[PDB]
C-alpha cells in the first residue's frame, strides 16, 4: 500500500509536526471541515473532536462525481502511530456503498506526516483499493479513485497553507 506505485504526493508544509497533525485531527474539526468544502464536498456530517483519544474518528459527507454524478462517503480514520519526535500515521478508509462495486471494495488513503528540515512537516499521502469481490472495472475504479485524491489533496495543501498564513 505504502509503495511508489501508490505515491500520490510527498509536499512540504512549513509548520512543525505536532501542529499540523494537531490542527488536523485535533479538539477542532473546523479546520478540517474546512478543507472538505473546499474539496466540493457538501453535507459534511459532524467530525468528532475525540480522534486523538479514541484513536479513531467515523463521519460522512458527499462528493460530486459511469457511475452516479454524487455518491455519499463513508470515513473511518484509525490513529495508526503517533510520536512526535519522528512520525503519524493515519490510515483514512472511504467506503461507497451507492456506486457500481461499492459493496466489493474499500479506499485506503494513508496520510503519513514527518519531520522536515527547519522545524517543518513532512506530508506522504499513498492511495489504493482494498478488493474484496470480482470486478470487471477494477482498472476504471482504481485510476478514476487515485487521480481523484491527487486532485483533493492538492487542495487540501493549499488549503492548509491559507490556514497558516497568519
Amino acid at each position: 500500500a505504502m509503495d511508489n506505485d501508490h505515491l500520490v504526493i510527498e509536499a512540504n508544509i512549513n509548520a512543525p509536526l505536532g501542529k499540523v497533525v494537531n490542527l488536523l485531527y485535533g479538539e477542532d474539526v473546523s479546520y478540517y471541515e474546512r478543507i472538505l468544502k473546499a474539496q466540493k464536498n457538501f453535507e459534511i456530517s459532524p467530525i468528532p473532536n475525540n480522534f486523538l483519544t479514541k484513536k479513531i474518528r467515523d463521519y460522512a459527507y458527499t462528493k460530486p462525481l459511469i457511475g452516479p454524478s454524487k455518491t455519499k462517503c463513508l470515513i473511518t480514520d484509525t490513529l495508526e502511530h503517533y510520536d512526535l519526535e519522528d512520525y503519524v500515521k493515519v490510515l483514512s478508509i472511504t467506503k461507497n456503498p451507492d456506486v457500481p462495486s461499492g459493496n466489493i471494495f474499500s479506499v485506503k488513503t494513508v496520510f503519513l506526516f514527518s519531520w522536515d528540515k527547519n522545524n517543518s512537516t513532512k506530508l506522504t499521502v499513498y492511495n489504493s483499493v482494498d478488493w474484496t469481490g470480482k470486478s470487471w472495472i477494477k482498472s476504471m475504479i482504481e485510476k478514476g479513485t487515485f487521480d481523484g485524491v491527487a486532485d483533493t489533496t492538492k487542495i487540501m495543501i493549499s488549503e492548509i497553507k491559507k490556514i497558516l498564513s497568519d
